[PDB]
């Protein structure tokens, strides 16, 4: 795990790290999921298998948790489903916070931005609500949903800046690949 950036933002300490989010030292890690919590690919698959040993198993566990928490089999942007991290609990990761970002498919707009903003802010508020002091995020919607990475990072930063909390003390954005991590760093540098 390599920390590329660190500083005080909003009400917490923000870090930009390059590495595997399933190995990040945070009490809760956020999953960039689809509205049905079917973890079939990308970071959602990585987190799902890391937690249960079989992504399919975590998908079922997640669907059950979502029905229990929201009374339905899907979530809207901003809503967060909480599941036990299972096998990751040994690493200090107690929960996985599932959030759902919009599908840009190479486009951008105020509406798409708002949906993504909610996808980032929701997990922060859930952490605050649960007294979870540390949380790590992936670049939501920057995967197959095709939202421009720079726009995604800018929106994430906006959410962190606007976030009002006292329980949450540490927040991190975790990017797996070098090329993407550097793009993110560039945004952090000119925005903070």
């Amino acid at each position: 795990m390599e920390v590329l950036f660190e500083a005080k933002v909003g009400d917490i300490t923000l870090k930009l790290a390059q590495g595997d989010i399933t190995q990040y030292p945070a009490k809760a890690i956020v999953n960039a999921a689809n509205k049905r919590l079917e973890h079939g690919g990308g970071v959602a698959y990585a987190i799902a298998k890391a937690c249960a040993g079989d992504a399919g198993l975590y998908t079922e566990i997640s669907k059950k948790a979502m029905r229990e928490q929201f009374g339905r089999d899907y979530i809207d942007h901003g809503e967060v489903v909480v599941t036990p991290a299972m096998n990751l609990e040994e690493r200090g990761i107690k929960y996985v916070f599932h959030t759902v970002g919009p599908i840009c498919s190479g486009m951008w707009s105020e509406e798409l931005k708002e949906k993504l903003y909610k996808a980032f802010l929701g997990p922060l508020e859930k952490a605050e609500e649960m007294g979870v002091e540390s949380i790590a995020f992936p670049a939501v919607s920057a995967g197959i949903y095709g939202c421009d990475l720079e726009k995604v990072v800018e929106t994430f930063l906006e959410a962190v800046k606007n976030f009002k909390g006292s329980a949450v003390k540490e927040v991190a954005l975790v990017i797996y690949d070098r090329k993407s991590a550097e793009v993110a760093l560039k945004v952090f540098e000119r925005s903070l």
